[PDB]
C-alpha cells in the first residue's frame, strides 16, 4: 500500500516523518524537490526529511494525504491525474470543509496536529491525530499505520467532528485575524460578547445542517478560549499579519454559504465574512 | 465681535484663513506660536497663517470655534477659562456627539462640519467646501451675519439634531468599513461589504429613531447613493488614523451610537461588531 503526502508544511511534514518511521517508502511531495529540517518537539535533535517535487514522482499512490492550505487545493488538483488511480484514497488533512476532486474516494480529515513552518524548518509542538470518516479504505489505512505515532480516529459519522472544529476556528480565528491581534484581544468585554454571538451564529447554521449542537456547545468553546495564553496567535491571524492569503473560503465562507442556503439570519457571521473576503480579494 | 479658532488643523485653518480675509482680527490659536502653511486648493500658492500660542493670548473672544478631534477636546477645555467670558459663543466644530456637556459654558453649540482638507505637520491643504451647520438661535444668527462677507457658509438649522445624526450615520458606514478593512473606499466594490454597509447604516438608523429622529430606509438609501460617488483612491479620516497607528475618533462616533443603542436596549449586531473591533484597536493603541 503506497502512501504520499502532498504539502511539506507543518502538518504534512509531521505526518510524513512519523509515517516514514514505520513505512519508509512514504513519499513527501512538494512543488519542487528539497529537504526539510524537522523537529519532533522543540529542542529535539534535528532530523532532515526529503521532499520530492511533482516532476520527480512518476508512480501512482494508493493513499494520498493533502496537507496544503485550503486555498492551495485547487493548485494541487491537476497533479492528481498522474498521482492517483481511480480507487486512490484521498484524505484532505486541512481545516474547513471535496467535490472539486474528481475521484471516488475523497475524505475530509479533521486535523489535531500542532506545529509551525519557518522557511524550510518545521517544528512540531504536540499531537498526531487525524479524525476521519470510518469506511473500508480508512480502516485499511488505519491498520497500515498502526506502528507509527499517527493516531487515526475513525468516526461513524465525521460531520460532527468537522463542524466542531469549524466552530472552534470560527470564533477565535475570525476575531484575532480581523482584530490583527493575538488572543489577548479577548480581554476586551465587547470582543468576548462578539465572539459568543459569532459562535451562536455558527451554531444555528450547524443546527440547520442537522448537527446536534446548542448553547452548551458555545459555552464549551468559550471555556476552551479562556485557557489560551495572551501571546497565542491563530493560523488566520498569522496569515493576515504576514499579508498571505487566508483559509477564509473553506471556513467562514463555507459557514456563510450554508447560512444563505438555509435562509438564516447571521449578522455576526456575515460581518466577519465580509471583511475577511474583502481582505482576500485585495490580496488577489 | 471677536472670533478665535482653537486648533490649527485642516478644519480650523480653513475657517481661520477665510474669516481673516474679511475679519482680519480673527485669531487662530494653538499650543505654541508658529506660522503654518495653507493651500486654498491643492497646488495653490502657499499662504502664511499665523498661529498664536495659548501663552500669547491676553484677551477674550465673543466667539470661539473649537476645531480639534473628538479625543482632543478634553485638553482644550481648561484653556477656555482664559479665553472666554460668561456669554462667549462656543462652537464645537467636530464630528461625533455627546461632548457638548463637557464644555462649562451656557452658550455651547455643535457645528456639523462640511469642510474637507488634510493637515500634514505644519502644512494644511484644503480640498473643498466651506460649510458649517449650526442650530438656529439669536447668537448663531449674529455670528452668521458677522461672517457674511467671507466664504464661510454658515447654515442655520431649525433642529441641528437632524444634521448631527445624519453626519453620524455618514461616518458610521464608510469610516467604520474603511478603517476596519484597512482600505480606501475601493473596498466597496465587494458586494458583501456593500451589504454590510447598508445593514450597519440600518442599525445606526434604528438608534437615531430611538433618539427621536425621523430617519428611515430612504435615509439609508440616500447615504448609500452618496458613497457611490466616491472615487476609489478616497480614504476616510478614521481610515487614515488607523493606518497611521493613531488614536481614532471612535468613542464619540461609533461609541456614542453604541451607548445610545444600549441605553434604548436595542438589537444592533452590525454596530456592535464594528464597535467591538474599533474599541479593541483603541484600547491596544492607548
Ligand atoms: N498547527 C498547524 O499548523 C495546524 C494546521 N491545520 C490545518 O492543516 C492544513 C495545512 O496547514 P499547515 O501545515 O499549517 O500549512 P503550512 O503553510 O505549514 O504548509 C503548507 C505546505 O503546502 C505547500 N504547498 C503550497 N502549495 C502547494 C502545491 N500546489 N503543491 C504542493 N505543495 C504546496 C507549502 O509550500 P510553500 O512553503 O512553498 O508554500 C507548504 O509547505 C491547513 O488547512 C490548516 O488549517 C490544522 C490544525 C493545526
Ligand atoms: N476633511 C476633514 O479634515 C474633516 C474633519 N472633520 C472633523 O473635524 C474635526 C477636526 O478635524 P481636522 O481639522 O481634520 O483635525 P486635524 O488633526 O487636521 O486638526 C486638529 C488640530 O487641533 C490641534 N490641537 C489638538 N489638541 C489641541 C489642544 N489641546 N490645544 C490646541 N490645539 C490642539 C492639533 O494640533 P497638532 O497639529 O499638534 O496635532 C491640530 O492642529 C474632527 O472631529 C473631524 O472628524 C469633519 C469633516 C471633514
Amino acid at each position: 500500500l503506497s502512501v504520499a503526502i502532498i504539502g511539506p508544511g507543518a502538518v504534512g511534514t509531521t505526518i510524513a516523518y512519523e509515517l516514514q518511521q514505520s513505512l519508509p517508502h512514504t513519499t513527501l511531495i512538494g512543488r519542487h524537490a528539497k529537504t526539510i529540517t524537522y523537529y519532533t518537539v522543540p529542542h529535539a535533535p534535528a532530523q532532515d526529511i526529503v521532499v520530492k517535487g511533482y516532476e520527480d514522482v512518476t508512480n501512482t499512490f494508493d493513499v494520498i494525504i493533502i496537507a496544503v492550505k485550503t486555498h492551495q487545493l485547487d493548485a494541487v488538483i491537476p497533479h492528481l491525474t498522474y498521482l492517483a488511480h481511480e480507487d486512490t484514497l484521498i484524505i484532505l488533512a486541512q481545516n474547513g470543509y471535496l467535490e472539486h476532486i474528481p475521484f471516488k474516494n475523497v475524505c475530509q480529515a479533521v486535523v489535531y496536529i500542532s506545529g509551525q513552518k519557518k522557511g524550510d524548518v518545521v517544528t512540531h509542538f504536540r499531537d498526531y491525530q487525524l479524525r476521519i470518516q470510518d469506511n473500508a479504505l480508512t480502516r485499511q489505512f488505519r491498520d497500515l499505520v498502526q506502528d507509527s505515532q499517527i493516531d487515526i480516529v475513525l468516526e461513524a459519522n465525521i460531520q460532527q467532528a468537522i463542524w466542531y472544529k469549524l466552530l472552534v476556528n470560527l470564533g477565535i480565528n475570525s476575531i484575532t485575524a480581523l482584530g490583527r491581534q493575538t488572543v489577548a484581544i479577548m480581554h476586551n468585554p465587547e470582543i468576548r460578547i462578539l465572539c459568543r454571538q459569532l459562535l451562536l451564529d455558527g451554531c444555528r447554521v450547524a443546527q440547520a445542517e442537522g448537527l446536534n449542537f446548542s448553547e452548551q456547545t458555545v459555552d464549551t468553546i468559550m471555556t476552551i478560549y479562556q485557557g489560551y495564553p495572551d501571546e497565542m496567535g491563530t493560523s488566520m491571524y498569522y496569515d493576515i499579519v504576514h499579508q498571505q492569503p487566508l483559509e477564509v473560503e473553506a471556513i467562514q465562507g463555507f459557514i456563510y454559504r450554508r447560512a444563505r442556503e438555509h435562509n438564516l439570519d447571521t449578522p455576526y457571521l456575515d460581518t466577519i465574512y465580509s471583511f475577511l473576503r474583502a481582505y482576500q480579494q485585495n490580496e488577489g
